């Protein structure tokens, strides 16, 4: 099997490895499509640190075909998708002809979706979804008030804004690139706020949001926290501006707000089959038809460096 | 009217009022059972500034027979009680013969209470069952772990431990007093931690709690944030320690936790029933055997000047 390998010695290269050297797992499948995350671009290129043990295949999210399983509930020729885990951290994932996982970490390619389209919403889809759903869990519903995004024109918050702008809900982006501006209201967006805006704030400000999906972490999630309506949820998955969270009770306590955490990595198989099957149903069509780079393996090494600068615009599929 | 009147000159005084004086509202009621929580006696002392609007009549609780009534569900007659709303802050509350409020802020007498019961409960007694309540709403069972109650000798903390040990979870109590140990196994914790042990914290520490209560924030709330179990919630309602939150977004989104905040002030008529309602099925009968001061309004700023030194053990009632 053919494998973007990372050494540390980090060196990525591809090359060819004895189906032997697959990681333990019941249920082997042969990739199709893969992806460059965020994730998989600080690893190829030897910054960040979401790697401790090489060699490493990258790749957080696959799909295909299921090629062997000794799991009674996959079959030979079953499309599957995966995210998540730890494949592509501390498991050999997807930038390979075959990745060897356990069948609990798989999901059965859902009714209306495919390997290119899975690829395509990928974890940061899944992740949206699941932030959704927390808000749902929440009662925030569309007529409780405005939905604020954070880090709006990343991977999560993107379609997060679709998400919420299908399912009925008025939504304000927040982005630190004025250049996104445009975009984020094609994809239904109201407002769009600067990032400078949400920096230092009081315990408690104007109540301004039903409801929020933040992918910065750090001051702007503290910010958000200070501006939720009484009663309020903050659905919390990233930290793209600083792993601390420098807030205070007073939300809490004396507006019954509910910062909700989402994992993406490790979320329970009933929950992720459930969220991809929303994704299936409020996810539009124009979403789907967006531009993606298809690139092989042997390219994921320059296109994980032009990702990490930013000179990429969308997704960056792995064609394997 | 007789009323314990706080006045900026803080003089407490018991005086005469005009029916007259009474601040707007559409329900007037007979009190005839009040306390001295915590709020209360920080008032009348002059100490802490729970209070901007003089002259105030103190008393966030109270419970007694309707007197008047302009909306149409309550009548005279009627035992009811009230907790929260501003009511002994910003608005004449139950250290007085009369309180006049709004019909919405009134709780009609649930089955199994009556005025005494109701006020020994309290502020106290609600809150502690909202955050059992939020416990549950996360899907936190006692099968999933122990829970941890913060602040377990105070009011709240206290409650917290009967309620969950009578729905059988396995309860863990933090005092910061060495002096309550013994009465803590007493209400249904398994075992008592000091409070010193909750200080600093990693971002994630070993995960010990499927859930939590916590009255006092700072640095108590941000380490049992590190400990919490994947998915797990905890119940927030408290400041004991202080106001601010120095914890980080890792427990939230590697470790899917929920940090639900628990306000007591401003509950919705609906949930506040309810919680007022499994207070009655869930409260055991030692609960309310408790030895506790009854006081008159009089006595109320000599035993305020011992609750703020922390002189007394349970419960300040005033009988009206």
């Amino acid at each position: 099997l053919q494998a973007l390998l990372l050494e540390q010695q980090t060196l990525a290269s591809v090359q060819t490895l004895d189906e032997s050297r697959l990681p333990e797992g019941d249920v082997t499948v042969d990739v199709h499509w893969s992806s460059l995350n965020y994730k998989d671009a600080l690893a190829i290129t030897g910054k960040g640190k979401i790697i401790r043990n090489f060699p490493m295949i990258p790749g957080i999210d696959f799909a295909g075909t299921v090629r062997t399983s000794e799991d009674p509930r996959f079959h030979a020729g079953q499309e599957v998708l995966l995210t998540g885990w730890g494949v592509g951290e501390n498991h050999w994932g997807g930038l390979a002809e075959q990745a060897r996982v356990k069948g609990d970490w798989l999901v059965a390619m859902p009714q209306g979706l495919d390997a290119r389209k899975a690829m395509i919403i990928g974890t940061a889809g899944f992740t949206a979804m699941l932030c959704v759903m927390a808000l749902e869990d929440a009662g925030v519903r569309p007529q409780d008030g405005e939905i604020v995004v954070t880090g709006a024109s990343g991977g999560v918050g993107s379609t997060a804004v679709a998400l919420l702008h299908k399912l009925g809900y008025q939504v304000v982006a927040v982005s630190g690139r004025e250049s996104t501006h445009e975009y984020l209201k094609s994809l239904g967006a109201s407002r769009v706020l600067p990032r400078d805006e949400f920096a230092e704030s009081r315990p408690l400000e104007k109540q301004v949001w039903a409801g929020a999906i933040d992918t910065v972490g750090d001051k702007v999630l503290a910010k958000v926290l200070a501006q939720m309506n009484y009663g309020g949820c903050v659905a919390a998955c990233g930290l793209a501006g600083g792993f601390t969270l420098p807030t205070t009770v007073m939300p809490f306590i004396l507006r019954n707000v509910r910062l909700q955490g989402v994992d993406s990595v490790m979320t329970p198989p009933e929950r992720r089959a459930q969220a991809w099957q929303r994704l299936v149903a409020d996810l539009p069509e124009s979403f789907y038809t967006q531009a993606a780079k298809e690139i092989s393996l042997s390219e994921a090494p320059n296109f994980a460096e032009a990702i990490i600068n930013n000179q990429i615009q969308g997704r960056t599929l792995v064609k394997v």
